[PDB]
């Protein structure tokens, strides 16, 4: 009892300051291009996004990739000649910086680019601007780098969401004041194409824009796709150019002020933030024609809409999840949601379908009485569910060879776990007058399934979210995909004949988990992969073998690309009292005596969409914990029920009740590391999390304040009602339908079961916070001050849901370590 | 060693009760009106507001003074209700946002009916209730009431709150009032209401308004009213309104965040900072005809004949207006925006035209307009340190050609005094048809005498809301000051006509606020002292008609009498031989031979005087609270603070953070030397706004004195502070880069503390004086030199924490923050 407990060593405040900065003293976004000269001793060159250990900011490279290799680690050659795509000290746009916190966005430099092969175009954003390069194809390949030219410009402010046509490199679009433009690259001419946008709250219609909610909750950061495919329709052969589009009426969404970064300027931004029970965006899907002569001018533009309503044809729908086109071009395509998020729909929009706009109420039902009887909406696919749609991007239409259609689609709902399904969905006319108004049957135009084959199953997931995806060869008729299938921890690379449902072969090595990139070519792949133990590689494999078995195809190391007092964490799992698989991460004390018992911090995080405990490396985000490790605190990491990587029924255990499932598996987890593991002093536990963790520390104190004695929660959910629709009501419903659940988990109204003790809690959050408003912080110190009750706070004033900034970074882990060390007794 | 007094170490639940066990407004705004009726045994009615100790709300009173009172017995005056059973503070007490922000800008803290409005002949009563407008007939025309009547309420047409309500001198069927802006008329009987302005639309698009104080205007100018009824009216009959014009176009805008912290949202607000553009202002006129039936038959809007900023060029701010009590003259008070520079300038009726977008109209009004009418710049008021605005401005009525007027005058000798002036108004000449531009001392009166009625090493009182009642039968001017000491306010009276005797009306050893009878044959004075709680007296003056200066003030009446352990007052000489006073609490249950830990309680800020010599246990309990623990508590008025004339407030002209704490660290060594308990070991140094950037400039400057520090709505950048005060004290940043620097406790924050506990700041998030900006940006700047503090935010406060469940909070938080740290 007095020399078992473990005393952790105090440090003054420089000497806690030179801790923490002591202790802090790859490739992606690939494109595989092979090389048409046999002369030559290269192959492909391999492109890709990356940031080199010398330089400050991403940018675009390339690697050759040799015809035979005698281990190879392959070169990094620049692409751009001395370029600076970061602007001035850091400092973004509002439109290009809320991109960057919407897609999570660490690194300065180039974060997207677009491509298209056959021409070698390269587009992407820039210095605040819009840039380009060419590179192979008709171009050549260069040794050298080349500077990136810049794209001139008539529009004022920023150019958002650049990508190239596919049918025609020559042409170009982007969003400019929430509006679809287009553009000739070889010209220099731009076209507006939308005039949705004009002042502030009185302009609430934009177009082309995915809104915060769709951008934050629903994973799309565009609202615009363009048609693969060109038609030559017209009196004198012009060739006509598609984009369909979202628009958007914001009118009824209500409105929140958030700061300005101007600090010193004292504003904030206005901002359209549908609250959970509050309206969403009333939206659309429109189209946009443009003709184009034989020397590229854009001669006419033409904007279209569905020849009866969106809210008409289908009722029900409240978001649009995903969209874009068949490879023919031949329908457009959609993913709808209706509001509880428990009805999804693939619905097929052929372009005859969409009539040009008027204000006039004549002309309309001209060009309406004109759409053939025969076109129509086909609704291909319908995922319903009792948990709820999580959104899966796999969805790949097989060009028709009329009169049915043939996709592989990713779906959860069917089994409890995501896998994929071949489907032929069969479109059959109905014959509908278009001219007439509509009201639409339960079940109006859904397809019937011809037949729906089972192309993967069992108790685990294809990877279908957050950017992953698969690979589809029609030659050898195999589907190129990554899972959990050898085990929950580790992502891999497996491969199946969508032809005929057999054996599934693991294409990467076990005892790592792999980030992988296919060729289009299909004989090579990348995986950026690592371990617990060891730091991440990024190795390149040639698949290789006869041709006559191509499921079999052995994956062959061809080279790398990137290789290589930290003590890594151990995996470990355990079983609940209603027998429920948990897995688990320690990180035990540096230099460990057995017999000693260790204060412990219990980082947390335990909302949905996340998984902490995996077999990957963690010492680059979770750098802190070695750091506290160091120290002599036991680190505990449990993914409780609710996580992600486990299928749906897992995930559900949330279902109306967030905060009451969460701590339980929290508790029992930290109880099973104390038997287990010898070091754990259970009288000196602290609870540490930032956004569902914070609300998870709260929750922590609040209904368990005999085994947590500290609580740290950073930028913390304080109350359901102040957060969105999208992720709320999916979640916890709308707030009339579950009175009892969002009072149950809002930590803002249990502050009378908050400790009267000082020292037990300290709050943290970000003054910018556009995700998490500080509101929540300000309304549980609000609340903390009527009961009586005592707390800490720290404010971060130039820092939004994240601590980017480095300064700010370490004063953060600082004040945590001098937290612990005074008050963890 | 064992003499080291240790504070007892209490558990938060323990500090709550001590906290709750501690915490378990007097008549003010009079009205003297004389009984006409000598069988009747009452001689006057005061009418005042006023709070009992059982009613929640401010409220209409009167007391009934008797024609003789028992001399042995001390006789206690009725507090008789005015109206029958009536709430005037709005549902939940929430105000609308206009007024809620005036409560914040006049520092009201009470509940109900803050100002009203009174015509003595028919004895109408107008003010604001419920958010809306009430009025009640009492006494002249209408005869005295014994039990109270219900206030009948004022029907309107428009949406939103009336503000400002005054009834009409020269006619109380009419009265006046601000809604959206703009500048609204009204006939009380009748129910007839007419717009006269027209400067606000249907709030960044729509910078015009008419007859509104400003923010700086309101905050830092004590102006709170923006329209001024002319006494008189001119034969149909006309009725007149001067009023200030407002243009806030040019100033910046500023969110701050609404009481509705549910929203998310904020307000907008023109916040006009020190170096950036204040408002382009001007003085207009609103006339309006009535019929012998009360109709009110046409409105025009009439405007100088030359410009505003053609005529009074170097004029930034309206510091104060109104009229000549004969309605012969406008008069207004103007500055420029160093502030130093005062003018009061006469403004004739005729010198404004009717305005017109017709240039052939304008040139008719602008030639017929008569060559001898002009502005007379009356008095000019110049100096080295700044003009500090002085309310005391009496015009005598005109016994042509020539003016005299009473005028109190700081910037002469560097003390605040009454001088009797005489202005000749003589007649120039000017073609005002043709345009022109006036130099320096264009419209500059020859002055004919000015002659010094008080004088000395002492101070007139003529701000917040001190005042002068001048008699003219008898040839007095009653006014209030410091005469006999910085530490007690006294009614003092003087002969205007022969600067004489200053007689004395108020006994010596208390401070007070007094109120004379128009009729000047009593008085009210609300006094107090340090050692004794409040009371509310009424004096009769007594004596021979033939000697009206000797009137010997007898007591009459009574309105208000009443572990607390009183400070006591001190001072002390600096080593430059300057007299500072202090106030120190003596640790209760004292053991001489201990010493003790201490808190420096600071303000030190200009326009305020903490150590005098009246009651501090109503608005300074916690420090007693502090001192029933064990602390020492130590209060020091240093150099820049007020009741001391202006060189000593002008220590801090341009080096604002630098002198005060020298005065502080002084004042804090002396009394460790005299008082034999305080352990400069343990002292922490506290305070609220300005409080708090000097407890910030207290730890950069002198770590080594005060070991933690405690924060409150600290004025950290003055570059963030507003034109009005910061350009007056500081000057524009442009001209003194060196004093905003210095005196910006964000830009020494490497000079802070590298140990934790020992700096604890405190701001309340809605504040729209002090924004939360200042902490925010201390807080920045804390971060980026790696530097610990601790934190506290008000979600639910503006500048002064008014919820006395956050108060509570408040107080518990500092004492643990003390107990543990200090
Ligand atoms: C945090 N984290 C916040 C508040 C609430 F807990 C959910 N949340 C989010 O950031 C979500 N928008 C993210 C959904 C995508 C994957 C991570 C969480
Ligand atoms: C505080 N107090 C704030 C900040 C700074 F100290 C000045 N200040 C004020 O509120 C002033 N505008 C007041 C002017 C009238 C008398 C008291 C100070």
């Amino acid at each position: 009892d007095p020399a078992a407990r473990f005393q952790v060593q105090k440090h003054s405040w420089d000497g806690l300051r030179s801790i923490i900065h002591g202790s802090r003293k790859a490739p992606h976004d690939f494109q595989f291009v092979q090389k048409t000269d046999e002369s030559g001793p290269h192959s492909h060159r391999l492109y890709y996004l990356g940031m080199p250990y010398g330089s400050r900011e991403n940018s675009l490279l390339y690697s050759e990739i040799p015809k035979k290799v005698r281990l190879l680690l392959l070169s990094w050659k620049q692409m751009l000649d001395h370029f600076q795509a970061t602007p001035h000290h850091g400092v973004y746009s509002r439109e290009e910086e809320l991109l960057r916190e919407r897609k999570r966005l660490g690194v300065f430099g180039i974060t997207s680019y677009d491509f298209h092969s056959e021409s070698g175009l390269f587009l992407f954003q820039a210095s605040n601007s819009l840039f380009h390069c060419r590179d192979g194809g008709k171009n050549g390949f260069m040794v050298s780098p080349m500077k990136p030219l810049e794209i001139k410009t008539q529009c004022s402010g920023p150019r958002m969401d650049p990508k190239i046509c596919p049918a025609d490199p020559a042409f170009f679009s982007f969003i400019n004041n929430s509006d679809l433009w287009v553009a000739n690259i070889e010209t220099g001419e731009e076209r507006r194409l939308t005039f949705c946008h004009q002042n502030v709250l009185d302009d609430p219609k934009s177009a082309g824009v995915a809104t915060f909610v769709i951008q934050e909750e629903f994973d799309r950061f565009t609202g615009y796709w363009w048609c693969p495919t060109a038609s030559w329709e017209g009196s004198e052969g012009l060739k006509t150019l598609r984009i369909l589009y979202e628009e958007v009426d914001e009118s009824e969404v209500e409105v929140i002020h958030v700061p300005s970064p101007a600090l010193e300027e004292r504003k904030t931004d206005s901002y359209r933030y549908p609250r959970t029970g509050s309206k969403n965006p009333k939206i659309a899907l429109k189209l946009a024609e443009f003709q184009t002569d034989s020397q590229g001018k854009i001669v006419s533009t033409q904007e279209k809409e569905l020849v009866q309503p969106f809210s008409s044809l289908f009722p029900k729908v409240e978001y649009i999840a995903r969209a874009g086109w068949t490879r023919d071009g031949k329908y457009a395509w959609a993913m709808f949601l209706d509001r509880p998020q428990q009805w999804l729909q693939l619905v097929l929009l052929p372009p005859a379908l969409f009539i040009p706009s008027t204000e006039n109420e004549e002309q309309r039902l001209a060009s309406a009485r004109a759409v053939p009887r025969n076109v129509q909406p086909y609704v291909v696919y319908e995922e319903v569910t009792n948990v709820w749609i999580n959104v899966h991007d796999i969805f790949y239409p097989f060009p028709q060879s009329e009169d049915e259609l043939c996709f592989l689609r990713a779906n959860e709902c069917k089994t409890g776990f995501c896998h994929l399904y071949k489907v032929t969905a069969v479109l059959k006319s109905q014959g509908y007058d278009w001219s007439e108004p509509f009201s639409p049957g339960e079940d109006e135009f859904k397809c019937p399934i011809k037949e729906e084959i089972a192309l993967t199953s069992g108790e685990w997931e294809v990877l279908a979210r957050h950017g992953s995806k698969i690979w589809v060869n029609e030659e050898t008729k195999l589907v190129y995909f990554q899972g959990t299938k050898d085990t929950p921890l580790e992502h891999h690379l497996y491969v199946v004949s969508y032809e005929a449902a057999g054996e599934i072969v693991r294409l990467t090595t076990p005892g790592f988990s792999h980030s992988c990139s296919m060729s289009q070519n299909f004989d090579m792949f990348v995986s950026h992969y690592s371990s617990v133990s060891t730091p991440p590689c990024v190795h390149v494999y040639k698949l290789s073998g006869p041709d006559d078995d191509p499921l079999h195809k052995q994956p062959r190391f061809w080279a790398s690309m990137m290789e290589a007092d930290y003590v890594p964490p151990e995996i470990f799992h355990f079983h609940t009292r209603s027998d429920v698989r948990l897995y688990g991460m320690i990180y035990k004390p540096h230099a460990l005596q057995p017999g000693k018992k260790h204060p412990t911090v219990l980082f947390v995080y335990g909302g949905p969409q996340v998984q902490l405990v995996n077999n990957s490396f963690k010492g680059i985000k979770y750098l802190r914990l070695n750091t506290l490790a160091s120290l002599g605190y036991a680190v505990v990491v449990i993914d409780g029920r609710g996580s992600c990587q486990r299928g749906l029924r897992f995930e559900g255990a949330l279902k109306n009740q967030m905060g009451q499932v969460e701590i339980e598996d929290q508790v029992e987890g930290l109880q099973f590391v104390a038997e287990k593991y010898g070091f754990i002093d259970l009288s000196r536990v602290a609870i540490h999390g930032w956004s569902y963790g914070g609300f998870l520390s709260l929750m922590g104190l609040i209904h368990k304040p005999q085994v947590f004695k500290v609580a740290i929660a950073g930028a913390p959910v304080t109350v359901w009602m102040a957060y969105d629709t999208g992720y709320t009501e999916r979640y916890m419903d709308v707030p009339e339908n579950n009175q009892h659940g969002y009072e149950a988990g809002s930590v803002a109204l249990h502050v009378e079961k908050l400790p009267n003790e000082p020292n037990r809690l300290l709050i943290l959050h970000g003054f910018l916070d556009e995700n998490v408003h500080f509101f929540h912080t300000n309304f549980l110190v609000s609340q903390l001050i009527r009961a009586g009750k005592p707390y800490q706070l720290q404010i971060y004033p130039n820092e939004r849901h994240s601590i980017r900034c480095p300064e700010s970074g370490e004063h953060y882990e600082v004040t945590l370590l001098h937290f612990l060390q005074e008050y963890l007794h």
